[PDB]
């Protein structure tokens, strides 16, 4: 084991090993708190997260455990993953404290260019969100809160998604209507909507649907995509959902040409592929990935899956003991990339 230090940050005490210096708040709330770090062993400068309260609850234990399982699996350049995980802790008796170690990356996409983002920076920052969020999708993880705050980047536009998997500027915001007005049945293609709502954004200046609650949202949703047909109304379960959603007036679908006016009609062909109410017509990231709009980034030979991943443990009723145990045997097993 290194050798570590302590030290108190914002009223927040780190202990963490030699190698990694300078640390400097970046980050805080509920989750804990991130500091960026200089990597003596790399040359490297990195994020490393220190966990809040791993194992105060079973809630939080299996949540700690999740994130760890999640980022020790994802091998991927628009993906976080793990470069180091490491706890003070000698033994697992000791075992209270996690931290998380990735390549530090400079702002997210809340702010970060120019105010008008231009077509190729649109381009590439969404090429790049599709071909993470495909790796995701094809290990059957989903983001569910995907939104300009959990998307990295780098001064270069180097992109990476944040929080994949979690959720098990406002989020509200960019949420597919079918998770949002409670539906346990949907796809992966709830990303997809939330790409749809970032994209537009970007192109535009302004958040597509702003909304001040699920009902505004809803409302603020089908003034753009009209409300559902009878085709689709066929697949809402809930008298609830389908008599609110048949008590509003048939509101039609607008052209989308006349709503995102001079952007690039082949960011508005995908715009209209991508924010489709029925979550079975919805254009998955491999298919979105093979659009025109990214001819000058897509390539199919570059583009990977990720291996299959287990999430067997979330089925998983246990007690805090033996969550915790389980993420200190991962904490052991870590092997750190080539
Ligand atoms: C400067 C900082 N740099 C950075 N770099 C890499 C990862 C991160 C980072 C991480 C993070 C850090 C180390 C890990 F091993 C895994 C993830 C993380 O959890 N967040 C927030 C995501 C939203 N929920 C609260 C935590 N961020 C911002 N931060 C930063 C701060 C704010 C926005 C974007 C980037």
């Amino acid at each position: 084991r290194p050798t570590f230090y302590r030290q108190e940050l914002n009223k927040t005490i780190w202990e963490v090993p030699e190698r990694y210096q300078n640390l400097s708040p970046v980050g805080s709330g509920a989750y804990g708190s991130v500091c960026a770090a200089f990597d003596t062993k790399t040359g490297h400068r990195v994020a490393v997260k220190k966990l809040s309260r791993p194992f105060q609850s079973i809630i939080h234990a299996k949540r700690t455990y999740r994130e760890l399982r999640l980022l020790k699996h994802m091998k991927h350049e628009n993906v976080i993953g793990l470069l180091d995980v490491f706890t003070p802790a000698r033994s697992l008796e000791e075992f209270n404290d996690v931290y998380l170690v990735t390549h530090l990356m400079g702002a997210d996409l809340n702010n970060i260019k120019c105010q008008k983002l231009t077509d190729d920076h649109v381009q590439f920052l969404i090429y790049q969100i599709l071909r993470g969020l495909k790796y995701i999708h094809s290990a059957d993880i989903i983001h569910r809160d995907l939104k300009p705050s959990n998307l990295a980047v780098n001064e270069d536009c180097e992109l990476k998604i944040l929080d994949f998997g979690l959720a098990r500027v406002a989020t509200r915001w960019y949420r597919a209507p079918e998770i949002m007005l409670n539906w346990m049945h949907y796809n992966q293609t709830v990303d997809i909507w939330s790409v749809g709502c970032i994209m537009a954004e970007l192109l535009t200046g302004r958040t597509l649907f702003p909304g001040t609650d699920h009902i505004d949202q809803l409302k603020l949703i089908l003034r753009l995509v009209g409300t559902p047909g009878a085709e689709l109304l066929k697949k809402i379960s809930s008298e609830s959902a389908r008599n609110y959603i048949q008590s509003l007036t048939q509101m039609p679908k607008m052209n989308f040409a006349n709503v995102f006016i001079g952007a690039n009609p082949l960011a508005v062909d995908l715009l209209e592929k991508m924010l489709v109410l029925d979550s079975d017509k919805r254009i998955t990231a491999a298919q979105a990935l093979a659009h025109a709009y990214f001819a000058q980034y897509h390539d199919p030979d570059d583009e990977p899956v990720a291996d299959p991943y287990d999430q067997s443990f979330e089925s998983r009723d246990l007690l805090i003991d033996e969550w915790k145990s389980l993420t200190y045997d991962e904490v052991i097993s870590f092997v750190p990339p080539p």
